[PDB]
Formats: C-alpha cells, sequence, structure tokens
C-alpha cells in the first residue's frame, strides 16, 4: 500500500517531466485566470490565416489539409513524449524489446486521445502548446471528410472530462493503457500483465484517496477504455478514406516517410 | 455490503430462473460429468445429416444452420429481456430508455453467454444435446464460413477468466445498465443503478475468486473485446443481406440493427 504510493508518485513525476502541457496548466488556460495571457482563438477561416502569421507554427512547409497535417506533426511530436514516459514505468525497460515496440505501436493513439481530452472543452481545443484555441464549431465546419475527423474526440472528451481526473490519476491511467496484454504480436504476456496488475492496484488506491466521494470511479474509468478503442477504429476508417480519395500530398516523399505509421 | 451480497443472491436467482442452459450445466456436458449426458458431435456433412436423426434443425446447409442460429438468438433476446426486468430499478426507468438499453445490450449479452457454451474445439447446440465443431463451421461457404470465428477467439480469452454463473449474473446486469449508450434521455438514474451493480460485482469477485488479482479490472476490460465483435458482426450482416438476399432476418433482430 506504501509501495503503491511510491509507484503513483513515481509516475506522477515522470508524467510531469515528460509532458509539457499538464491538465492543471491546460484547465487554467481554458477557464479565465490564471490570467497571464489569453490564447489566440481560431473561430473561422480568417482568424486561421492571422494565427499562422502570429503564433508561427513549426509544421508549415488545402486548408482542411493544412490543419490535418498539423495534427500529424503534433502526434509524432507526442509519441516521443509518450515513449520517454513508457521507459519510466517500472518493468517496462526490462521487457523484450519487440514487446516494448508493440505496446507503443498500439498504445499511442489511445494515449493521444486521453491526453487530448485534457486539452478540450465542449467548445474547442488548445493548440500550439497552449498558445491557441481552435473552436469545435470551426472544425465541424471543415469539408468532408475532414469535418467529421475531430468530432468523435470531442464527444469523448466531454464524457471523460466529467470524471474530473487529476494529473496524478491520469499518469497511472496512461501506464495501464500502455501495458495491455492483448496487443496482437506479443511474445511474453506474463510480465506485462504482472506490471499492469500493479498499476491497476495503484490506480484503484490513488482513485480512492483522491476522490473518495465518487463511487466506483475505478470501474467507470476502465469502461472508457472501450470508448478509446472505438475512436482508434473510427480513425483508421477515416485515414482509409483520405489515402483512398485525397491528393493528401504532393509530396516531399521524405515527409510522408516521416508521417506513415 | 450485506446489501450487496443480497443484490448478488437476487440476480443469481433471476439468471437461473430466466436461462435454461447455465454455464455450470454447459461445463458438465463439455467435460465428462455424470450429471449430464454427452453430446452428439457434428464435424462435417453426414455427421450433420445424421444429426438430423438425433435432432434438431432449428427448433441448402449454411442457410439452414444460420437460420436456426437466429431462431435461438430471438429466444435469447426473450430470455435476456425477462432477466433485465428483474434488475432492481430497470423497469422503473423511462420506457424509451428501457428499449435503448436492450437494443445495445443484447448482442453483448448473447456473445458473453455464448462463451459459456464454447471451448476452443467448438460449441454446444440444440440445448446442449449437440456439439458443432469450430473447423466444420469454418469450412462453410463464405460469407458464413468466417461468421463464428471472432466468437471463438473472444470465448477462449473470456473463458480464461474462469467465471461462474453467480459472477456472470452480475456482469451481464452491468452490461445492460450502461449510461454511455446512444440516445438515452436520463442517463443519471441508469448510472446510479450501474454504480450498485459494479460495487456488487466487485465484492462478488473478491469473495468468489480471492486468489486472482484484479479480476474485477481484467473482466471490465473485456467489454472492449465484446464491443469489437459486435461491430465486426454488423459489418458481416451488411454483406450477408446483399449476397444472399433469399434469407430472412427476424423483425426483432431487424429493429436491433440501426446504430
Ligand atoms: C496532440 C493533438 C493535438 C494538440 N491536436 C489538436 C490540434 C488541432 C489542430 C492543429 Cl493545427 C493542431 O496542431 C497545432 C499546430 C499544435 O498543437 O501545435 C493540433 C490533435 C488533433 C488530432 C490528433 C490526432 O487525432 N492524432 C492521431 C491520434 C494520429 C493521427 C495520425 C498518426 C500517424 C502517426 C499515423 C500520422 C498518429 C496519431 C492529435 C492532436
Ligand atoms: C445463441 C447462439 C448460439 C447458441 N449459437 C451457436 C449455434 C450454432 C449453430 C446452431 Cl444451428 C445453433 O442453433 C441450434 C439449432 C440451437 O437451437 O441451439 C446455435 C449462436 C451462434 C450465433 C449467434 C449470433 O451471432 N446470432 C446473431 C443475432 C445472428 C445475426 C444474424 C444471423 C443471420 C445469419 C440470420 C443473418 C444469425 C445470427 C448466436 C448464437
Amino acid at each position: 500500500s506504501a509501495d503503491l504510493r511510491a509507484l503513483a508518485k513515481h509516475l506522477y513525476d515522470s508524467y510531469i517531466k515528460s509532458f509539457p502541457l499538464t491538465k492543471a496548466k491546460a484547465r487554467a488556460i481554458l477557464t479565465g485566470k490564471t490570467t497571464d495571457k489569453s490564447p489566440f482563438v481560431i473561430y473561422d477561416m480568417n482568424s486561421l490565416m492571422m494565427g499562422e502569421d502570429k503564433i508561427k507554427f513549426k509544421h508549415i512547409t488545402e486548408v482542411a489539409i493544412r490543419i490535418f497535417q498539423g495534427c500529424q506533426f503534433r502526434s509524432v511530436e507526442a509519441v516521443q513524449e509518450i515513449t520517454e514516459y513508457a521507459k519510466s514505468i517500472p518493468g517496462f525497460v526490462n521487457l523484450d524489446l519487440n514487446d516494448q515496440v508493440t505496446l507503443l505501436k498500439y498504445g499511442v493513439h489511445e494515449i493521444i486521445y486521453t491526453m487530448l481530452a485534457s486539452l478540450m472543452n465542449k467548445d474547442g481545443v488548445l493548440i500550439s502548446e497552449g498558445q491557441g484555441f481552435m473552436t469545435r464549431e470551426f472544425l465541424k465546419s471543415l469539408r468532408k471528410p475532414f469535418g467529421d475527423f475531430m468530432e468523435p474526440k470531442f464527444e469523448f472528451a466531454v464524457k471523460f472530462n466529467a470524471l474530473e481526473l487529476d494529473d496524478s490519476d491520469l499518469a497511472i491511467f496512461i501506464a495501464v493503457i500502455i501495458l495491455s496484454g492483448d496487443r496482437p504480436g506479443l511474445l511474453n504476456v506474463k510480465p506485462i500483465e504482472d506490471i499492469q496488475d500493479n498499476l491497476l492496484q495503484a490506480l484503484e488506491l490513488q482513485l480512492k484517496l483522491n476522490h473518495p466521494e465518487s463511487s466506483q470511479l475505478f470501474a467507470k474509468l476502465l469502461q472508457k477504455m472501450t470508448d478509446l478503442r472505438q475512436i482508434v477504429t473510427e480513425h483508421v476508417q477515416l485515414l482509409q478514406v483520405i489515402k483512398k480519395t485525397e491528393t493528401d500530398m504532393s509530396l516531399h516523399p521524405l515527409l510522408q516517410e516521416i508521417y506513415k505509421d
């Protein structure tokens, strides 16, 4: 039980270090103060063109494309954040290297949607590391197939953010997603599930000591893993339609090499 | 706590009352126990066509097998419907909500209970008196050949938890009482009923499986594997309705597929 506190704090610390924009920092920005500087708001086409001028995005080499490709940049950015984090989970580095890769290959989408929930409200999502805020309505207004890209993630974020999880809770949750013993292609599932049994224990205790008035929060949190998986499925189906019916490229074939799987 | 033991006992009795073929019965048939009579195995044609003699058909071949397979499915929708009414609070909800909860829950319940009738080599049929092999089903002409295999793949993973009926009774309740279903008017009274069911399920597993860590959590993550075979199955329904348009889908099952 103290061992489990050690694990929960350890992961909280790794999560702080590995991820720039935490849920507290992001919640702050999304709702009035802490009133340092408001974010640039993109709400419509014209506010976008000024947003590229002002904020200055790292991914600028249409329009519904250019945003789609910002997500990809940021996703690939995030994957390295997630990989460094995975390496701090007790036992992860000592697993077979083939298993490590597999776990990350399948975990990362699910983890990206989880931490994206942290950056969203009902009305939009923080971009450029907190400097910006793109409206939900604007994203739903983009043409097919791009109008329906972001919406399944907002629908999710609304339900997930209602659980009112802290970063100390998310940190453990993230480690549980990564260590799923049912990913296709794993060679040695035993030690994976051992580690996950420990993370789940720690999550259940964390969840009790931190939210003792919210009954069965543990069970409700594990039920959202269903909703996570269904978003990765709805998203693979969309990448299908893009690679099928879009000149989603030109390209530097060296770019689409970077942004494949 | 005592009240959760009480809810658990109540739901177990409604399970036994509403389902003719329990897991425990299934398991006794599948092994070699003297409590139950060994099944007639069907592993190809002639075995099928000799199984016509030792019974039954339902009450071409891939058509005749899958038409009856749907008949047993309506019956199961009836058995599940009757079980659901026993769950404290369910019948007190909005009527619209009662149907929504069944519309999305039945498939998840059917495939959970179908696991009880299965091991890796095949599946119990005709109330336990036949057994049809996995390879035989897999040899059937496409698209029906690939119909049963996801079910087998889930079942083998799920039967690994070694749950028994007193555990399934509660779990099946939790499935039906999910507040995250499309088109529900008042989620909140549903979420409260589910909150009790999980509390009850938690205790039930800790008492009935004291040596197996995080079975509460391992079990709940299997709902992700169920949702997946439901979505895989409607994809396959679309294809069946176009290739073999000679085949009738029962209206109760018509209404359920619109999601
Ligand atoms: C991390 C992330 C964020 C912050 N957003 C919102 C968002 C919305 C719009 C823009 Cl222009 C954007 O980029 C800006 C410039 C930024 O954050 O700096 C970000 C996202 C929007 C969508 C996604 C997303 O769906 N990523 C999926 C999981 C994804 C897609 C494709 C890949 C591969 C590797 C296959 C290319 C991985 C992951 C991820 C994110
Ligand atoms: C409850 C159930 C059982 C016990 N099985 C195994 C099985 C396999 C084969 C037969 Cl012939 C069978 O029926 C016998 C006669 C019986 O009475 O038990 C049952 C099943 C196999 C499949 C399914 C299932 O997926 N049913 C869905 C609702 C379904 C949808 C659509 C169709 C068609 C092909 C008609 C479009 C069938 C079934 C359900 C079951």
